[PDB]
């Protein structure tokens, strides 16, 4: 009905699976397999090249699966999904790979395999728009593509939203792009895919939900027994590492499938998740890009967003509270502070920097007899006293406060990190102040801190954090020391 | 109780023998040795094929043995062993091929010959985790088969650690690859053979420990006073260049066999090592895949497993906190920088690059107006002037931060080394950067340097780089350029 090939690095390598004897006897006998696929409406998924061979996300795995099994494929694309069907049961193909699906089909003439992609749906929003809240009670324009995800799920975030369902992926994210759609919703998977192509200048996306996932699945007939159990087979390989890699050749940003798969888990950590689904989320000072809040009080910055990739690794949801607490959004770890928290294990190093004016006469040093300020949450006051006794140094509330006081001049110098202070200074007082690293002082250790009889919420968000691909961590730190502002606080700027 | 046959490649080919006369008597009127062997749980060392003969590692040594001796060998497998000893006893065999054991039997008849088989305890981890620390108070989970090693020799690294003993070497590397178990240890040469046949993409080794060695025997009667000593001749005769031809067949990595007999070092030299523990080694800026620190502070990277395998050629002992230095890892040679330490003599080279952006009209020539960086400890500077005089040519401190410099477009090129640019870009900056070689310019050579007072610690190094095979450094590079961090410092990935 159609006949091609299959265009594909192999970068990406599986170890070898574990077949019986009889599977393997099995396959050389079959030889070749024809699996009925078909061109995906955008091209991440599956498309074509000049030599009529075809390309992309589905292409990758189909290349995966071909040399796991040591056997020949043969690909078909036919008119419909239901011609394709048709030929399933007539027995004309072995396999038909279905498109993007909520759940898998259950009438038993046909048998489903394990999920092979996995994807989430997103909240897309213009990049000037970003930093407004995630939900609103408000009237507000929500794009989505046909029916998913459906209005009851969109109306849990907005709950006054005009949903308009479009055609196309991409009309429904220019609609947004343009300015006539308040937010776009839809599938992570083609919708991170394209907006890199297309709209990487206006567009982003601003939250991953849990549910409801979309997936495709393997299709053969029930009575392929055999089949469906290799195709098992390689499925279950198909590890959170391998999937990244795979999706690594055809996305940019957006790429989850570090966390298709869930994590291991003890039964009583499992448990634990079931018993505790909601928990509370500690408000922390104004420290960006790491910790910051929007007009509603939830938590957003790099801190946010990993909380955000958390819920799909665990299943646990989070809610906004203010200074019963259960986690904190980033902290800096400290042999004092563990007597009054719990640490997880660090996922983000940073080293101390002094901020000071950037002026013709600008020398990389303190000096006898200055003003410098330095957080009280910082322990590097004793450090700091007695490698420069000679130095007036001035414990603060409010850090991001005192970058103001050395642009004014009334401080000379302050301690933040390297990243905190870069954003500050760039978002706030370009070209006026500049920072280099404090010599001689260890290096700080963000992660998240607990109460401290918590050790399961402990361990689990070791294990999500541990999980969290490094390149992840790296652009969204990128992400947020560009990402434009909607507010000022006077507060967080000014305090005293 | 069982018969076989052996078979063999005989691609290893031994030195003739010295024997003496009397010893070629007592070979002539013996003709043949009746030889208790086993089969082990894993195919490296004693399996059988379809003719019913012997193959495997201990085979390659007993096709040896039998061309050595120039005698007949009946090969027998009893049901355990302690009736292979006990007909050992009696005189129905006359020699015992033993298990892999850490001791030679106690028994005061038993006479063992020099170790046939020698191998090292091996900490096994995921790819993805193995830039995770090597020791840590934490509490952690090891598999291991049986009782090797004993608990306290786990507690030297992993003193809180839950110790979980397989009965099978599959099941324990599969429960860590499977994300059950954190780490694997155990016995290097069957770990590592096992790794390659059906682990090789998610499983690796990261650290070899010195101590408790296994072996194997050829166990014979006290009364074999011939019989030992021309067992004895043969197995003295095993050097390195013989173990570790045999070892190539079973495995692919992890091949310590050139290292199982001593380098031939001199008294002064062996007394150095002895008396000169805790060496130190000085901290290298963040250069993968050559060194990088891990969150202990210990040097990682090709340059920190090469540190490890020379400690167990040498019994060089390097302190695992870095830093009053007595070895720096991995440095590049300069005439003009051996004015202030000793090199030993290069093992890998490779060339210097330019490092720019991948867009669809990048050709692979400089500009004009062009800001190119250049690390400042490279002395290419002079030279790189003179061929570009129309460049900006930039010095800088970091050489890992400005690979993100040039993707944010603020430097149109960087010059790195050839495998340094690999990793940043694989890594971090995947189809956003390229790299071309620098033409007219030589090519950088990497090996260990030392203070100016330190002869003695570099004609080790020396002796002990050109012991192991370029093979094995081959194989250690192409795990590091493959490996990712476990964290992110923002100090080495982002700029300025």
């Amino acid at each position: 009905i159609e006949y091609r090939g299959i265009s594909s690095n192999n970068r990406v390598t599986l170890d070898p699976l574990r077949l019986s004897n009889k599977e393997l006897r099995w396959l050389a006998s079959k030889k070749n397999l024809v699996i009925a696929v078909h061109k995906s409406q955008t091209a991440t998924l599956l498309h074509t090249d000049s030599q009529q061979r075809v390309r992309g996300i589905n292409a990758d795995y189909l290349n995966l699966l071909k040399r796991a099994l040591n056997i020949k494929l043969t690909l078909r694309e036919y008119a419909d999904h239901q011609k394709a069907m048709d030929a399933l049961a007539e027995g004309e193909v072995d396999i038909v790979l279905s498109h993007l699906v909520t759940s898998p089909p259950l009438n038993n003439d046909i048998a489903a395999t394990k999920p092979l992609i996995i994807t989430f749906p997103a909240l897309v929003t213009t990049l000037h728009d970003s930093m407004r809240p995630l939900t609103s009670p408000k009237p507000v324009n929500i794009a989505r593509v046909a029916n998913y995800p459906p209005d009851e799920v969109i109306h849990q975030s907005f709950p006054k939203a005009t949903i308009i369902s479009f055609t196309n992926l991409y009309q429904a994210l220019a609609s947004v792009s343009a300015g006539h759609n308040d937010y776009f919703i839809g599938s992570n998977i083609i919708t991170s895919s394209m907006i890199s192509r297309y709209f990487t200048h206006s567009l982003n996306v601003v939250k991953y939900y849990n549910s409801p996932r979309q997936y495709n699945f393997f299709l053969t007939r029930k009575e392929s027994v055999i089949l469906n159990e290799v195709l098992n087979r390689f499925v279950d390989a198909l590890t959170n590492e391998v999937r990244y890699e795979v999706s690594q050749n055809w996305l940019d940003t957006g790429n989850l499938a570090f966390l298709n798969k869930p994590l291991e888990l003890t039964e009583h950590e499992k448990q634990w998740i079931k018993q505790h689904p909601n928990l509370k989320v500690l408000e922390n000072p104004y420290s960006p890009p790491y910790s910051m809040t929007d007009e509603n009080g939830s938590v957003r910055g790099v801190m946010g967003d990993i909380l955000n990739i958390i819920t799909l690794q665990t299943g646990l949801n989070f809610s906004p509270i203010t200074v019963g607490w259960d986690i904190i959004p980033g902290a800096i770890y400290s042999e004092d502070r563990e007597n009054n928290v719990l640490f997880a294990e660090a996922f983000i190093t940073t080293p101390y920097v002094f901020v000071m004016q950037k002026a013709p006469d600008s020398e990389q040093t303190l000096k006898k007899g200055m003003k410098v300020a330095i957080p009280y949450y910082y322990e590097l006051h004793s450090q700091l006293k007695e490698m420069y006794p000679e130095v007036e140094w001035i414990q603060v509330d409010n850090a991001s406060a005192a970058f103001h006081k050395v642009k004014e001049g009334e401080l000379d110098a302050l301690v933040a990190t390297q990243l905190n202070s870069r954003y500050m200074i760039d978002h706030y007082y370009p070209n006026e102040l500049y920072h280099f690293l404090i010599p001689g002082v260890p290096n700080a250790s963000l992660s998240f801190a607990f109460p401290r009889g918590e050790p399961e919420l402990k361990d689990i968000i070791n294990k999500a954090l541990n999980a969290i691909p490094p390149s992840e961590v790296l652009r969204l730190t990128e992400k947020w020391i560009k990402m434009p502002n909607v507010t000022i606080d006077t507060w967080d700027l000014y305090s005293e």
